[PDB]
């Protein structure tokens, strides 16, 4: 853990850029390594989960999002992205609960205004198909 | 690649220690990340391969040993450890060829005297069972 400096930031910035560049397998390797250097840092679990989600590895994505939630139970993005994966698994009920949670974690905070619209929209999709 | 300093050494030293400590899954994560920072460094492929071998992931070990050999065709340890994995797969002929190669790569260099004895011994095992 502490044999390393804030190089974690350099590595994190690298893995971040790789994810943006579509190199998900490489970003994944770096994020996974960061999860070792500091397994209490939810940024790394959020990133790792995103890489797995980007490669359509949904179960693994949900696993990472769950680990990271433990490290930050106030963070809306964990239940949110996990809900996205659950939708891809065709599990709408599980997804809706996650979306309800993210929605409650967001609590009308302006900083998540865009994330909220997406949550309201995904709920409305589930809601429309569910209500017949 | 070059967004990083010789921190590669700090990470390498960490992954090395983890392997010694029996934390192969963690060492694996770090080594794999190093293989990204500098995919021309055979030290990382040798280490990664060792982690996979240590977890009995033999096919993956052989894959890493092959990648690293490309980066260092003079290194005896690549054909050597790959031969060890091939023995665990029960493929003695493939293992013997690798051992012959490592033996030729060593070329009676004193620095590999211990590795050589092990090669001579593994060959003698194969040789005894093969000669009936």
């Amino acid at each position: 853990n502490e044999i390393s400096s804030d190089t974690l930031e350099q590595l994190y910035s690298l893995a971040f850029n790789q994810y943006q560049s579509g190199k998900y397998e490489d970003a994944h390797k770096v994020f996974q390594a960061l999860c070792v250097l500091d397994h209490y840092d939810s940024r790394f679990f959020l990133g790792l989960g995103a890489c797995r989600q980007a490669m359509g590895q949904y179960d693994l994505a949900i696993h990472s999002y769950e680990e990271g939630a433990v490290m930050d139970i106030k963070e809306p993005r964990f239940p949110f992205h996990a809900a996205e994966c659950l939708l891809q698994k065709g599990e709408l009920a599980e997804a809706e609960s996650g979306l309800f949670l993210a929605q409650e974690l967001i609590a009308n905070k302006p900083e998540f205004k865009e994330l909220s619209t997406r949550v309201s929209s995904m709920l409305e999709a589930i809601k429309l198909k569910k209500e017949m």
